[PDB]
Order: structure tokens, then C-alpha cells, then sequence
């Protein structure tokens, strides 16, 4: 993994995450 690779992972998954939650 690159790190361009992981930065993106972490805007996606922190952006749907904080978009929206389970609860």
C-alpha cells in the first residue's frame, strides 16, 4: 500500500463514517 492509497482510504471511510453512523 501506498501512501496515497492509504490517505484516500481514510477520507472515504472517515467520510461515509462521519456522514453517517450505525448508532
Amino acid at each position: 500500500e501506498t501512501p496515497a492509497q492509504r490517505q484516500a482510504r481514510l477520507l472515504r471511510m472517515s467520510a461515509y463514517a462521519a456522514k453517517r453512523q450505525a448508532s
